[PDB]
């Protein structure tokens, strides 16, 4: 009846930064330091996405993640729970761009309290033109 | 209260994908055991179920390496390995004076009719290319919807 969401989405001005925004925060959530604030305990279904674009592929090697992370209330300590990472950048380029995107999403226990990050290495190579399809989100089952 | 699981690589094991329950942020909820390295359904419903790998490696030693993952069911009563998901990943077009490490990527999902007793399997061909140098790279679970 009062289950927590949310769903936030990143910030197209924000010069080379991933901020998370025009929030869709419901029964509890908050969005606190750029940080999912948990409002209860239970089973948490935990998502989200992010979207990289270069023009050309420079030869330094170019190395793309992105991570959520717990900061529990038991530890105060900053957990990875979901994460991957990409080498767009294997051959130099002729001059032509590519597109690469990365999403997570897993069920997990989580407790009253407890903030969740969502972050990336590279926010300079973001792709915050494509529709803004770049978000993060969690849902109490 | 409705069966759900979320079970991550070991990183001790070596030449193998073993699955883990018992560890941080991992679980196992209302009768969704695992055993034999599968997921098992406790009773029948719409199912979510979702799984990630990730390959490092270092350096292309040649174009023909060649990656897979796939989840697949094996119902009691019928018996046989059904594929759900699946992928097929040639990270290696050309061997690079240096190195130069490459990762690759793979998230499978779905969400799948499953009946009562049904063996779930994620699996790869290649845990040597496997990546545990950091958490949360490797998963695995399902949701009853
Ligand atoms: N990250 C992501 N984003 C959107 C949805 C999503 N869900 C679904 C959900 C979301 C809310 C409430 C209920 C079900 C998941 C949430 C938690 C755990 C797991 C999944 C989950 C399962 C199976 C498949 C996927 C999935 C998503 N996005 C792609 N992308 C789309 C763009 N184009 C390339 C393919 N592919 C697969 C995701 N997860
Ligand atoms: N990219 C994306 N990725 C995941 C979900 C998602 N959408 C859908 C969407 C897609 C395109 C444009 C607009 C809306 C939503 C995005 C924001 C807020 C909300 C939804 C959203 C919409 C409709 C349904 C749901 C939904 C999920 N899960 C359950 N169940 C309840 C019973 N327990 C099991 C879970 N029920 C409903 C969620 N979009």
């Amino acid at each position: 009846s009062d289950k927590p969401v949310a769903h936030v989405v990143a910030n197209p001005q924000a010069e080379g930064q991933l901020q998370w925004l025009n929030a869709l925060l419901a029964n509890g959530v908050e969005l606190r330091d750029n940080q999912l604030v948990v409002p209860s305990e239970g089973l948490y279904l935990i998502y989200s996405q992010v979207l990289f674009k270069g023009q050309g592929c420079p030869s330094t090697h170019v190395l793309l993640t992105h991570t959520i992370s717990r900061i529990a209330v038991s530890y105060q300590t900053k957990v990875n729970l979901l994460s991957a990472i990409k080498s767009p950048c294997q051959r130099e380029t002729e001059a032509k761009p590519w597109y690469e995107p990365i999403y997570l999403g897993g069920v997990f226990q989580l407790e009253k309290g407890d903030r969740l990050s969502a972050e990336i290495n590279r926010p300079d190579y973001l792709d915050f033109a494509e529709s803004g399809q770049v978000y993060f989100g969690i849902i109490a089952l």
